[PDB]
């Protein structure tokens, strides 16, 4: 239980609980220990075996008393800090293309196992010095939920929420992760958030002003969604060439397929891996200081 870990420093404050960098007192292993404060047992245990090089490995699930502990492999930096440190020059496109490629591999692995992330964002994308990028906070959303406030009452960001979630879809699909990854794709290219909304209706309207207000033509059945309103303002679609300059045509074509309104038209992770944008994909080494 907690005795075998030594708390090094606080990493971050997730929704369910606090995450610490810790040292296994017996094996010297440096891990990320998540303290979740209090069905879910069997759902978390289904993630012990969701192992993939682009998924942060869940090492052990400690269950003692009314406190639940998750032990992950430790990574030193999230994508958010790397984007901030690269804000002046921009992440080089070969590195952007490599991160997107690896995350689509990770997504394709979890969607084939019917596991959704439901909350992709730069803050839970972790990188190392070797050029790898991994998905974190994976599978916990179905185990507890995606609440509005964290345990430290911080607001959950909506910038990467798929429109079907914002429109009240109860049973969304794997396409919600492709949408979030598309928004992260755009943010890495332009060094600015694609849809930085501070409310659910502001997030939805910021999507509408960029991609046009959806209708039955582009999204069959959107007018029947639980939170759709006919009184939605009707904005025209902006051209993608102004959305993410100076991304090349391969990248803009891929991004537009990741940002399709209709979840059934949105490109899958496996299909996106065959997109010509990755014809020249490599694995560069990032410029990190730890
Ligand atoms: C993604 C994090 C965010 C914390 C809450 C969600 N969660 N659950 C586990 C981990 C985790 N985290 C790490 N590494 C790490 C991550 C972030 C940071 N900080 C540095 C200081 N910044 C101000 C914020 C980011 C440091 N280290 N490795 C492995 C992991 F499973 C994380």
């Amino acid at each position: 239980f907690m005795e075998n870990f030594q708390k090094v420093e606080k990493i971050g404050e997730g929704t369910y609980g606090v995450v610490y960098k810790a040292r296994n007192k017996l094996t010297g292993e440096v891990v990320a220990l998540k303290k979740i404060r209090l069905t879910a047992i069997r759902e978390i245990s289904l993630l012990k075996e969701l192992n993939h090089p682009n998924i942060v490995k869940l090492l052990d699930v400690i269950h003692t008393e009314n406190k639940l502990y998750l032990v992950f492999e430790f990574l030193h930096q999230d994508l958010k800090k790397f984007m901030d440190a690269s804000a002046l020059t921009g992440i080089p496109l070969p590195l952007i293309k490599s991160y997107l490629f690896q995350l689509l591999q990770g997504l394709a692995f979890c969607h084939s196992h019917r596991v959704l992330h439901r909350d992709l964002k730069p803050q839970n994308l972790l990188i190392n010095t070797e050029g790898a990028i991994k998905l974190a906070d994976f599978g916990l959303a179905r185990a507890f939920g995606v609440p509005v406030r964290t345990y430290t009452h911080e607001v959950v960001t909506l910038w990467y929420r798929a429109p079907e979630i914002l429109l009240g879809c109860k049973y969304y699909s794997t396409a919600v992760d492709i949408w979030s990854l598309g928004c992260i794709f755009a943010e890495m290219v332009t060094r600015r958030a694609l849809f930085p909304g501070d409310s659910e209706i502001d997030q939805l309207f910021r999507i509408f002003r960029t991609l046009g207000t959806p209708d039955e033509v582009v999204w069959p059945g959107v007018t029947s969604m639980p939170d759709y309103k006919p009184s939605f303002p009707k904005w025209a679609r902006q051209d993608f060439s102004k959305v993410v300059p100076p991304l090349d045509e391969d990248g803009r074509s891929l991004l537009s397929q990741m940002l399709h309104y209709d979840p059934n038209k949105r490109i899958s992770a496996k299909a996106a891996l065959a997109h010509p944008f990755f014809q020249d994909v490599t694995k560069p080494v990032p410029h990190l200081r730890l």
